[PDB]
Protein backbone atom coordinates (compact mmCIF):
# COMPACT_ATOMS: atom_id res chain seq x y z
CA UNK A 1 0.00 0.00 0.00
CA UNK A 2 1.00 3.50 -0.96
CA UNK A 3 -0.16 7.22 -2.03
CA UNK A 4 0.77 6.30 -5.55
CA UNK A 5 -1.98 5.69 -8.28
CA UNK A 6 -2.30 2.17 -7.81
CA UNK A 7 -1.62 1.26 -4.62
CA UNK A 8 -3.48 4.45 -3.14
CA UNK A 9 -5.95 5.03 -0.67
CA UNK A 10 -8.94 4.28 -2.68
CA UNK A 11 -7.23 0.62 -3.17
CA UNK A 12 -6.82 0.13 0.55
CA UNK A 13 -10.11 -1.11 1.27
CA UNK A 14 -9.19 -4.29 -0.61
CA UNK A 15 -6.17 -5.26 1.90
CA UNK A 16 -7.88 -3.82 4.69
CA UNK A 17 -11.68 -3.72 5.10
CA UNK A 18 -12.05 -1.93 7.59
CA UNK A 19 -11.20 0.87 5.52
CA UNK A 20 -14.92 1.11 4.57
CA UNK A 21 -15.73 1.56 8.31
CA UNK A 22 -18.45 2.71 10.63
CA UNK A 23 -15.42 5.45 11.91
CA UNK A 24 -12.69 5.98 9.31
CA UNK A 25 -10.38 9.27 10.20
CA UNK A 26 -10.01 11.65 9.15
CA UNK A 27 -12.96 13.59 8.23
CA UNK A 28 -14.08 17.43 7.40
CA UNK A 29 -14.88 19.57 10.72
CA UNK A 30 -17.98 21.17 9.82
CA UNK A 31 -17.59 24.14 12.77
CA UNK A 32 -21.30 24.91 12.12
CA UNK A 33 -22.48 21.55 12.91
CA UNK A 34 -19.69 20.77 15.64
CA UNK A 35 -21.25 20.66 19.08
CA UNK A 36 -19.98 22.85 21.93
CA UNK A 37 -20.15 20.90 24.99
CA UNK A 38 -19.59 22.31 28.26
CA UNK A 39 -18.46 19.39 30.01
CA UNK A 40 -15.58 18.70 28.14
CA UNK A 41 -12.66 19.21 30.24
CA UNK A 42 -9.24 21.03 29.54
CA UNK A 43 -6.49 19.16 27.79
CA UNK A 44 -3.97 18.36 29.90
CA UNK A 45 -0.01 18.03 27.91
CA UNK A 46 2.51 17.25 30.16
CA UNK A 47 5.65 16.90 28.00
CA UNK A 48 8.43 18.70 30.41
CA UNK A 49 9.87 14.91 31.18
CA UNK A 50 9.97 13.93 27.66
CA UNK A 51 12.80 11.87 26.06
CA UNK A 52 12.86 12.26 22.54
CA UNK A 53 15.24 8.92 20.79
CA UNK A 54 15.21 8.28 17.27
CA UNK A 55 13.93 9.84 13.79
CA UNK A 56 13.24 7.32 11.13
CA UNK A 57 12.05 7.23 7.93
CA UNK A 58 9.25 3.97 7.40
CA UNK A 59 8.62 4.72 3.79
CA UNK A 60 5.55 6.43 4.64
CA UNK A 61 6.50 9.20 6.52
CA UNK A 62 9.49 10.18 8.98
CA UNK A 63 8.39 9.24 12.42
CA UNK A 64 9.91 10.71 15.83
CA UNK A 65 9.93 7.95 18.14
CA UNK A 66 9.93 8.92 22.28
CA UNK A 67 10.37 6.22 25.22
CA UNK A 68 7.25 5.14 26.70
CA UNK A 69 8.56 2.97 29.01
CA UNK A 70 7.22 5.53 31.88
CA UNK A 71 4.85 7.51 32.67
CA UNK A 72 7.29 10.28 31.22
CA UNK A 73 5.29 12.79 28.12
CA UNK A 74 1.51 12.52 28.71
CA UNK A 75 -1.84 13.42 27.58
CA UNK A 76 -5.30 13.33 29.76
CA UNK A 77 -7.92 15.40 30.78
CA UNK A 78 -10.10 16.69 27.76
CA UNK A 79 -12.58 13.76 27.03
CA UNK A 80 -10.23 11.16 27.54
CA UNK A 81 -10.06 8.55 30.76
CA UNK A 82 -6.91 7.82 32.17
CA UNK A 83 -3.53 8.20 30.89
CA UNK A 84 -2.14 8.02 27.56
CA UNK A 85 1.39 7.86 27.03
CA UNK A 86 3.29 9.60 23.66
CA UNK A 87 5.28 7.20 21.64
CA UNK A 88 6.23 9.16 18.61
CA UNK A 89 4.45 12.32 16.01
CA UNK A 90 4.93 12.42 12.35
CA UNK A 91 3.16 14.61 9.90
CA UNK A 92 1.41 14.56 6.59
CA UNK A 93 2.29 16.82 4.07
CA UNK A 94 1.54 17.95 0.30
CA UNK A 95 3.33 18.60 -2.86
CA UNK A 96 2.40 22.13 -2.71
CA UNK A 97 1.05 24.50 -0.20
CA UNK A 98 -2.86 24.25 -0.87
CA UNK A 99 -2.60 20.47 0.23
CA UNK A 100 -1.46 18.31 3.03
CA UNK A 101 -3.57 17.57 5.99
CA UNK A 102 -5.80 15.25 6.61
CA UNK A 103 -8.38 16.81 8.48
CA UNK A 104 -9.82 19.75 7.31
CA UNK A 105 -12.16 22.25 8.66
CA UNK A 106 -14.50 23.41 6.66
CA UNK A 107 -13.68 21.64 3.51
CA UNK A 108 -10.33 24.04 3.74
CA UNK A 109 -7.14 21.43 3.72
CA UNK A 110 -3.63 22.87 5.20
CA UNK A 111 -0.13 22.51 4.13
CA UNK A 112 0.49 19.21 6.53
CA UNK A 113 -0.96 17.69 9.89
CA UNK A 114 1.40 16.63 13.19
CA UNK A 115 -0.09 13.87 14.38
CA UNK A 116 1.33 13.00 18.28
CA UNK A 117 0.25 9.57 18.83
CA UNK A 118 -0.69 8.13 22.39
CA UNK A 119 -1.49 5.30 23.84
CA UNK A 120 -3.99 4.37 26.89
CA UNK A 121 -1.72 2.67 30.17
CA UNK A 122 -4.77 0.78 31.40
CA UNK A 123 -3.53 -1.44 28.00
CA UNK A 124 -0.13 -2.00 28.79
CA UNK A 125 1.34 -1.79 25.44
CA UNK A 126 1.15 -0.34 22.47
CA UNK A 127 -0.29 -3.47 20.26
CA UNK A 128 -2.83 -4.07 22.73
CA UNK A 129 -4.05 -0.46 22.59
CA UNK A 130 -5.01 -0.61 18.75
CA UNK A 131 -7.05 -3.39 19.72
CA UNK A 132 -9.42 -1.10 21.96
CA UNK A 133 -12.25 1.70 20.93
CA UNK A 134 -10.24 3.72 23.62
CA UNK A 135 -6.67 2.62 23.13
CA UNK A 136 -5.16 5.76 20.84
CA UNK A 137 -5.58 9.41 21.58
CA UNK A 138 -3.99 11.32 18.58
CA UNK A 139 -3.34 15.15 18.70
CA UNK A 140 -3.73 16.67 15.66
CA UNK A 141 -1.57 20.06 14.87
CA UNK A 142 -2.74 21.59 11.75
CA UNK A 143 0.44 23.35 9.70
CA UNK A 144 0.39 26.76 7.14
CA UNK A 145 2.98 28.31 5.58
CA UNK A 146 4.22 31.33 7.25
CA UNK A 147 6.60 32.72 9.34
CA UNK A 148 9.45 29.88 10.41
CA UNK A 149 8.31 27.87 13.51
CA UNK A 150 12.00 27.97 15.58
CA UNK A 151 10.90 24.67 17.54
CA UNK A 152 11.07 22.28 14.36
CA UNK A 153 14.19 23.66 12.78
CA UNK A 154 16.15 20.70 14.73
CA UNK A 155 13.81 18.10 13.01
CA UNK A 156 14.01 19.60 9.40
CA UNK A 157 17.97 19.53 9.45
CA UNK A 158 18.58 15.96 10.59
CA UNK A 159 15.95 15.46 7.35
CA UNK A 160 18.80 14.92 5.46
CA UNK A 161 20.08 11.72 7.12
CA UNK A 162 16.93 9.83 6.76
CA UNK A 163 16.59 10.39 3.04
CA UNK A 164 15.49 6.59 2.22
CA UNK A 165 12.68 4.16 3.44
CA UNK A 166 14.97 1.73 6.00
CA UNK A 167 16.70 4.86 7.51
CA UNK A 168 17.06 6.11 11.59
CA UNK A 169 18.50 8.15 12.81
CA UNK A 170 19.13 8.79 17.09
CA UNK A 171 17.09 11.99 18.10
CA UNK A 172 17.82 12.50 21.05
CA UNK A 173 16.77 15.99 23.89
CA UNK A 174 13.98 17.38 21.38
CA UNK A 175 11.05 19.18 23.26
CA UNK A 176 7.92 18.62 21.03
CA UNK A 177 6.66 21.56 23.84
CA UNK A 178 7.79 23.77 20.65
CA UNK A 179 5.63 22.65 18.23
CA UNK A 180 2.24 23.33 20.26
CA UNK A 181 0.04 26.40 19.31
CA UNK A 182 -0.36 29.04 22.37
CA UNK A 183 -4.22 27.80 22.43
CA UNK A 184 -5.75 24.46 23.09
CA UNK A 185 -9.23 24.84 22.11
CA UNK A 186 -10.03 21.56 20.47
CA UNK A 187 -13.22 19.27 18.84
CA UNK A 188 -12.96 15.58 18.97
CA UNK A 189 -14.69 12.57 17.77
CA UNK A 190 -14.31 8.96 17.86
CA UNK A 191 -12.29 7.35 14.74
CA UNK A 192 -9.28 5.64 13.41
CA UNK A 193 -5.99 5.19 12.10
CA UNK A 194 -5.30 6.85 8.75
CA UNK A 195 -3.20 4.17 7.79
CA UNK A 196 -3.44 0.71 7.41
CA UNK A 197 -4.10 -1.62 9.48
CA UNK A 198 -6.56 1.67 9.32
CA UNK A 199 -8.20 0.18 13.40
CA UNK A 200 -11.14 2.45 14.56
CA UNK A 201 -8.98 2.44 18.02
CA UNK A 202 -8.52 6.70 18.38
CA UNK A 203 -10.16 9.58 20.23
CA UNK A 204 -9.05 12.73 17.62
CA UNK A 205 -8.47 15.90 19.28
CA UNK A 206 -7.68 18.33 16.72
CA UNK A 207 -6.34 21.45 17.70
CA UNK A 208 -8.23 24.72 16.37
CA UNK A 209 -5.41 27.16 15.82
CA UNK A 210 -3.00 26.04 13.66
CA UNK A 211 1.25 26.79 13.76
CA UNK A 212 2.71 28.63 11.17
CA UNK A 213 6.30 27.14 9.43
CA UNK A 214 7.98 28.62 6.69
CA UNK A 215 8.32 27.71 3.15
CA UNK A 216 11.57 26.55 3.75
CA UNK A 217 10.82 24.55 6.29
CA UNK A 218 8.04 22.47 4.50
CA UNK A 219 10.17 22.44 1.22
CA UNK A 220 12.57 20.32 2.95
CA UNK A 221 9.50 17.45 4.05
CA UNK A 222 9.12 17.50 0.30
CA UNK A 223 13.01 16.30 -0.24
CA UNK A 224 12.41 13.12 1.41
CA UNK A 225 11.91 9.60 -0.27
CA UNK A 226 9.29 6.85 -0.08
CA UNK A 227 11.80 4.21 -1.84
CA UNK A 228 14.57 2.89 0.16
CA UNK A 229 18.15 3.80 -1.18
CA UNK A 230 19.25 2.66 -4.66
CA UNK A 231 16.06 2.30 -5.90
CA UNK A 232 14.02 4.78 -8.64
CA UNK A 233 13.57 8.01 -6.55
CA UNK A 234 9.95 8.46 -5.17
CA UNK A 235 9.37 11.69 -3.79
CA UNK A 236 7.75 11.67 -0.46
CA UNK A 237 4.55 14.05 -1.06
CA UNK A 238 1.42 13.83 -0.84
CA UNK A 239 1.30 10.84 1.90
CA UNK A 240 -2.22 12.32 3.30
CA UNK A 241 -5.81 10.48 3.14
CA UNK A 242 -8.72 12.04 1.97
CA UNK A 243 -11.85 12.88 4.03
CA UNK A 244 -14.60 9.86 5.17
CA UNK A 245 -17.74 9.67 5.92
CA UNK A 246 -18.53 10.96 9.07
CA UNK A 247 -21.57 9.34 9.69
CA UNK A 248 -23.13 7.88 12.67
CA UNK A 249 -20.54 10.61 14.49
CA UNK A 250 -20.51 13.70 16.13
CA UNK A 251 -17.90 16.22 16.35
CA UNK A 252 -17.80 18.15 20.10
CA UNK A 253 -16.10 21.43 20.03
CA UNK A 254 -14.20 22.30 23.95
CA UNK A 255 -15.24 25.78 22.81
ZN1 LIG B 1 -0.63 10.01 10.54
Amino acid sequence: WGYGKHNGPEHWHKDFPIAKGERQSPVDIDTHTAKYDPSLKPLSVSYDQATSLRILNNGHAFNVEFDDSQDKAVLKGGPLDGTYRLIQFHFHWGSLDGQGSEHTVDKKKYAAELQLVHWNTKYGDFGKAVQQPDGLAVLGIFLKVGSAKPGLQKVVDVLDSIKTKGKSADFTNFDPRGLLPESLDYWTYPGSLTTPPLLECVTWIVLKEPISVSSEQVLKFRKLNFNGEGEPEELMVDNWRPAQPLKNRQIKASF
